[PDB]
């Protein structure tokens, strides 16, 4: 036998950081969950019980906290690039570092219509994420994403004109509910190293804001022919608004809301134009994916 | 043997309802999860295989949807009272109906600074709940609550002066992080029946807004001596602002954020006034409860 | 305002203990999750910021580990009684201690048909639980339970003869699937204190084994008229086999498996006696409860 | 813009099937969760609102149930190959079908030491899975796996000799607890189509049994130098026992159990050889991966 691929590290590392402005007295908090997996000349730890090549996962954890102490943790594209660069520079035998960051929401509270200097709310489980792959000799590859953005529109979605054969029972519709959990990922141009990532730092928060804004406005305003056609519109707009990204990927479930025929009970009309009460369906669900690139 | 207590029904019934204003073109959505458990002269279904006394759970489900078609589903205190009243009136042998409602958030979207007529976002997993117990001969007992309201303050929490003995290792602190998931419940005066519940309908949304506002402002502004002392302040203020509630109950976890001593690494100072990076702890957690009534 | 009820403590405390027999070389492991909530003369911590009455939750955590070091952790009825007794004896102002224990499964592995001396498997998420309430002046109240025992029978369940009215659509059946997650609780006679609990220690594991065996055999062998009638049989048998318990409580969901009519496709017959492929339903679910006592 | 990749279909489709032997009266149940994603000449559904190319996801769901009615659902490698082959043969414009199957455990009950003909238990959340990729022109690619197999050994694990530098605080150990959730995947030789998959059908259950047996016995018997070294041993043994698989992949978390120093309390000794009570850690966790192929 032979090792064909190997990586190891620390997952589910919870990290909080606070920034304090003691001129203004305003505090700002950041919370994330970090994973770091390393690759390199490590196969003998698997084949020969040679632990000399292992940077212990506990030491990887220590390194996350130390790096967070010594650097800004935002934007996450930058923090992940600094962290991954550390590992491949510090350790001659480590040749790639793979950093995932899940960013959790702590939105400043407004109290009596003024922002509070040190109190925050989790306004939803939506996440902002990065995957930063630092590969020695080959730069830094970054994917950015938003996930867990759960939305619903009650009309201005349609689905008709689909293939119909002996497996088909679904009725065409010109007016349905559409609800989904948005997972949207933008893939950046390869960066040559940390310096280039630093040179683009303002584009990271700006591109996440553009992706979110395009998602929300397109979802709300598109009289949707299908999940596929709406998601494609979102992707092309994001590509047109940030030339340093190469592709945009969407993964959208179709979280179904079924009409309920009540006409068996006192003639009640609850279907079609009369549909008011629906049964949200936990499973199954459609799942629609696409990756959009430039022509 | 003998049956001492028995109840049965349908749980986890997902319900959506839409309201359409075709003068303004504005749609409004509501989504909940309902459970209904019935009690009455039903013991023979357990002891003698007598199913004649059972209102099938599927029929209970049908009844939830029909009631939702025929009535407003808001406020949930009203909807639960209508639903529970139906069961004890319709069925001579059913003497109590226990209705739980979990209300899910679908907040209208703002697009380009205007509210959208039919697009919504799940802005957090915070719930609004009711437990409505309709008991024949004895009125309607309602508990209202908010749950899953997750908050954090980065300073202006303290914990010192606690008991110290041979089991104690915890250091006193005059400046700590406080984070919790708020579960707050207000218990209404018994209502004599549906008419009385209807007569108070505006107080339900108003009291939920008061509880939420008091929670948020007290959490943000109290320089907290302990979780106990802060939660008590919230409860007394809610009681002073709604005379039709009898008690306020809080259940608050203390979701710990631990300092990380890094001085073992290049002398790094990250404790006390220098604390910037912390380790959020998933478990264990303090859990602090109280029920506050009037003197 | 006034405090009407208050309790505080530590939740979600994970605990492992190992026993090593260095005559036989056999090791045995135990893993649980513990919560302890205390009551007593503590209201001033809520109303007056008086932390002197608080046994810090961290010290409660320390106490769980110390008690686990100094005593057997099995059976959980005993461990919870020792722990709760400690708090009300150690602290004059603490008058009740409420201990919940969730016991996790670590079943010894068999390798090449022999039990392994120190390797274990989690053979399901079924739990064994206790709630032990130690109340000064009033003894020790113990509830024991098994939960998360998930079972299915593919036939020999029926449901017919139920009430039928204008809310009913469900078809009678003489042959259905029955699946549930069993939650079964037995409530012990009040114990006067720790000595009496100790005097009954072998009855705790024996009664849990009886409850489990009765559950499994009755579920498998009863040609069930309804969930209610089967669960009642289980409860009466457990009461007849342990005179020191006063009541048995069951809470059983009816996790539905729906037939799928495929006759629209090439005449396929998949209903009634021809039913082979079914759609398991995640929600909603029936929920059936009863508490059985002695006549 | 241009579509670079696209796939769509139905996820989270719950399926039960029963087999009845009415000579022996024995029933056997199978339960799974299925996902099917299709690829092909479908980009115009995204770019031009052309739904003519879409096989509706509801029809994909119908097709899963129909295929389950008409064929055995075991072994899952076979069922997934039949299902995926259907889509690329039925639809000229569909060129790949990607089928995931999660198989749930329903183990026959033993009652009074005899197997019961129609009653079953969920003996753990361990799953058996397949990913079957049917690609027109290019055969069938199958990955098989076991996941959620949670194990613990209380001794006969070590971790010493790892790299030590200014980021290292971890103490070497010659006797630790090792616990993990096993995710193990074997990748089969490409099959030319359904006929070849059928020709190997007995090897699927046999190879899953070999992988499980090798995992369990190696975990229990290896005096482990590290997670890496133990997992590698498992992989090489599986490769030596099934020549039709090309690689074996393991992904193992190191679910940490920390010693608890209690010597601050009455001199209690609970570390090193005296370690009996431990704190299981929910997060973070080491994560160790490797893919093993043949030399
Ligand atoms: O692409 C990745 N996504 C993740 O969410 C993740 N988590 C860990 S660990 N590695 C990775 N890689
Ligand atoms: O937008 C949709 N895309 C699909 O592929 C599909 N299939 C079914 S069913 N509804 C929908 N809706
Ligand atoms: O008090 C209750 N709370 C709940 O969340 C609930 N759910 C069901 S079912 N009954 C109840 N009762
Ligand atoms: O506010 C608090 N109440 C407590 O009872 C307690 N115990 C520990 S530890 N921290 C805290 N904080
Ligand atoms: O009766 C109880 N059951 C539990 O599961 C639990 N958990 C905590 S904390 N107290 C309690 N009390
Ligand atoms: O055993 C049952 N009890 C019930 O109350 C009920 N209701 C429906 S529907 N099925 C069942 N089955
Ligand atoms: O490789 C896969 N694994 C899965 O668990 C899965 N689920 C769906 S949908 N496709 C896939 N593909
Ligand atoms: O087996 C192990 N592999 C590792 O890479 C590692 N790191 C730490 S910490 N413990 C362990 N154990
Ligand atoms: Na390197
Ligand atoms: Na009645
Ligand atoms: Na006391
Ligand atoms: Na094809």
């Amino acid at each position: 036998s032979a090792v064909k691929a190997a990586r190891y590290g620390k997952d589910n590392v919870r990290v909080y950081k606070v920034h304090k402005d003691e001129k203004t007295g305003v505090q700002t908090v950041y919370e994330m969950t970090v994973c770091v997996l390393l690759e390199g000349e490590i196969e003998t730890s698997y084949t020969k019980a040679d632990n000399s090549v292992i940077v212990a996962t506990d030491s990887i954890k220590n390194t996350i906290y130390i790096t967070a102490k010594q650097n800004p943790v935002t934007p996450p594209e930058l923090f992940g690039s600094i962290l991954g660069t550390h590992f491949i520079e510090k350790y001659n035998h480590i040749h790639a570092a793979h950093v995932n960051i899940v960013c959790h929401r702590w939105t400043r509270m407004d109290i009596d219509g003024k922002p509070h200097p040190h109190s925050f709310i989790r306004d939803s489980e939506e996440k902002r994420n990065v995957q930063v792959d630092v590969v020695e000799g080959k730069g830094i590859d970054i994917k950015s994403s938003l996930s867990g953005l759960t939305v619903l529109k009650s009309t201005n979605s349609q689905f008709w004109g689909f293939l119909r054969d002996e497996y088909t029972t679904l009725k065409e519709t010109w007016d349905r509910i559409l609800s989904t959990d948005v997972d949207a990922t933008w893939q950046w141009k390869n960066f040559s190293g940390l310096q280039e990532v630093r040179s683009h730092v303002p584009k990271f928060d700006a591109t996440w804001a553009t992706a979110r804004e395009v998602t929300l406005k397109t979802f709300a305003e598109d009289n949707s022919a299908s999940v596929q056609a709406t998601m494609y519109k979102m992707a092309e707009q994001i590509l047109a608004r940030q030339q340093l990204i190469e592709t945009v990927e969407y993964s959208l479930p179709n979280k179904h809301y079924f009409e309920i025929d009540l006409s068996w009970h006192k003639g009640l009309q609850n279907t079609g134009k009369n549909a008011e009460v629906f049964a949200p369906q936990s499973d199954p669900n459609g799942l629609i994916k696409c990756t959009v690139g430039r022509s």
